[PDB]
């Protein structure tokens, strides 16, 4: 009853949790049949993907360019270099091109809008690679690795500490979706964004679901079960950037941050992690998830992937969430 | 009755309309199984092939890339960095490495001399992905554009309004062997090359049509079916580059211009497209073909790599031309 | 009785003679499969490749890329703005990214030791793409290409002329296991590694072969079957780069080196190849064996991905070594 066959993947916001649920089954399935049992399934055979990248990466780039291949497609790694995007040529006509030649893109940029744009032009999949407002493409496989873990999503209650940026919104944008509480904290000053909070709580409620928002590190890891967190210390080479490290004091999460959470907590960190975020005891602990998490990009950008481009249908049994 | 296998496209002067009518009708067989019938064919599986960039693209990086995979073969980027052309190494060295480890070459270069050395010394297909001198492979999706517009083409009047560069010396080195005239306007100054023009002339003479060469935008426009343009603003950055702007003033393909020639007019633009070559009315208009011809340049250097490395003959009917 | 499906490939010394050979078999086997019988060998289907270059190349770039995939995997290119590496992550934590995500990695990089770290941490095998220490996949397909002119290997004396770097330690740790001598010039200042040229006696003694050291030119090309040099000068730019210059007189290989050798000498170069090292006389000379040399880096990367990540047995008989 689900069918995402020809969508864009510009933000979970969109998605009803009976779809992101039909994309990490899928992600369980594809998983299961390569990495088990071993099958070779050239569900894309005769596709190409153009990945349009305006930063660097390895996780996306990695994930996305191996995965789109397992399955028969061929990726198209493309950069500032490469496209004449915003030196030599307007938005509107890359849409066209792109619509021509690739059978979707996706697109890791710093503004969002881009991606509206280019996705109201374009008259194929535009997937989400990363953007100022949202990163939906790394929760799917956060989500997939707690599922892995805990045999269930529902009920559990994740704790984000650090900065309010995309991650933390595509929390925002689905965790209720899938029973799940969220406490997070972030400094003063670098909140989560209004309308997108907004959403949350409207989520949360029709979900019956709790959404705590706090600038205390201790008061949001306490009593959740996921421990979350993410790099805030700003690229921006600045001695003026110590603002971060000032205001970020007491946001390392370490064995005292966990020391008030439930006893069966785990930790995530979507990476590359420096030692400000975590330190080494949490981070290469037995309770940290993060490798784990990493590998589960390629399946789940694979899933998205086959949803939005084909008619397959899952072999696997639903899995429980 | 045409054997084209094992030869390189350098420019279109040394193919007979015979043979470059093969090739379209290849172009619109692929396109037709492929992009209709959905059919897939690894008619290159087992092939490589080498695309050395000195300059930008996405046209033809994407176009040959996707269209190179679509068929089973690995497509392979390469540029400045890579390479060793220039920096580190000769050029009859490169070209016996490449002719080992590749099926073909694509090349965009500055020189179209550094094509014809690399095609003496290499022992595979050399083809040329635009040069100094010419584009032939943008005259491909061009014809194949125009034919699936008119249903044939033969007799049309194509209207060249720009500066003299490789687009046009590639038009006037195929025009007349398709029976069709050109009338070309070029500022005085920027006329397209003599060695060029004098062999369009003997063409237009053994095919009985017509070449026009003005410096007058509207008598190059007046009777034609086809206006075509392309950016005559040069990249090079300079307050000094004005002499472009001053010298090609009037030269903007406006529904002015469109007012002179046939009323079955049509139009096209290489791209990436400025406001400068023409403006949105016509640019966006119904008559614009602009992105079918975007879309051709894939198809085209498809059948372009089909027919210089593998035996397969087209299925589709010999299209009308 | 020969297990190298799982093992890393960083240099040649953990090696047998009876490994190595298995290697220059299977190069052997699927070059005349797929050179010679024209068959399509998907013997790499659903596998993944990352490239880690941290240098330019086009050689290892080229045949690594088109040999992976002309067996039907997917090679990832990836340098040092792609990668994390050194600026954004740890080294353990990118084993681990890469070790879920690629089948096996094939790195370029400056330090030896950083190969070694990448393979303690990834679960995936490594191959070395050059090193400062070695570079024995240059080796092999120096080994196969003399195997292919020679019918075989033991009993020639190796003669190197050039600096004491990579090459001619991957060379050390490896003729004396074929049952070949080697005799090598370089420069006072200039020797190669101390505990390497340990070893390499240690072997010619275990195997019954020579081993001479000079700082003499013709007294290394003395009587020697196989003349080989390599580029000396070094990128580092600088006037004062002239002690190279300085140091390296007398070592051009030309006819004059020649007279002294074998009457059945044949000429090795890595490439890319300068008029310091070796004039166009030798170079371009029938003896010289550069190209075929060029060539087998494809068929022997492919070698090494083939027994190193399948079960893939040899067809053909094995080649007289």
């Amino acid at each position: 009853k689900v069918q995402l066959k020809g969508r864009d993947l510009l933000t979970l916001k969109n998605f009803t949790g009976e779809e992101i649920k039909y994309m990490l089954w899928l992600s369980a399935d594809l998983k299961f049949r390569i990495k088990q049992k071993g099958e070779y399934l050239p569900l894309l055979q005769g596709k190409s993907l153009g990945m349009i990248f305006e930063k660097r990466s390895t996780r996306t780039r990695l994930s996305t360019e191996t995965g789109f291949a397992l399955l028969g497609g061929h990726p198209c790694f493309l950069t500032t270099q490469d496209i004449h995007l915003g030196v030599n040529e307007s938005l509107t006509d890359t849409a066209r091109v792109l619509s021509s030649m690739a059978d979707a893109v996706l697109a890791r940029v710093y503004k969002q809008s881009d991606l509206d744009t280019l996705a109201k032009e374009a008259s194929i999949p535009i997937i989400n690679g990363l953007s100022d407002l949202y990163h939906p493409i790394q929760i799917l496989a956060d989500y997939l690795t707690l599922q892995e873990h805990y045999s269930s999503l529902k009920g559990l209650t994740l704790s984000w500490i650090g900065d309010g940026n995309n991650i933390l919104h595509s929390i925002m944008m689905s965790a209720a979706k899938f029973g799940m509480h969220l406490q997070a904290a972030t400094p003063k000053g670098y909140e989560p964004d209004a309308s997108v909070t907004k959403l949350a709580e409207q989520y949360a409620k029709e979900n019956g679901t709790k959404l705590l928002l706090t600038n205390d590190p201790l008061e949001a890891a306490h009593g959740g079960n996921v421990l979350i967190t993410d790099t805030w210390i700003s690229m921006g080479r600045e001695e003026e950037k110590k603002k971060r490290l000032q205001a970020f004091q007491g946001y390392q999460v370490t064995m005292k941050t966990a020391k008030v959470a439930a006893s069966d907590w785990t930790f995530l960190h979507c990476l590359p992690r420096k030692p400000e975020e975590v330190d080494d005891e949490v981070f290469y602990s037995p309770r940290s998830l993060v490798f784990p998490e990493a590998e589960n990009r390629k399946w789940t950008i694979m899933a998205v992937m086959v949803s939005l481009l084909t008619d397959y249908s899952p072999q696997l049994q639903k899995p429980k969430f």
